[PDB]
């Protein structure tokens, strides 16, 4: 999971 959360993470803004 902790992985995933980090990978994730950046790509938030990605509709905004």
């Amino acid at each position: 999971f902790a992985a995933a959360x980090g990978l994730x993470a950046p790509q938030x803004p990605a509709p905004f």
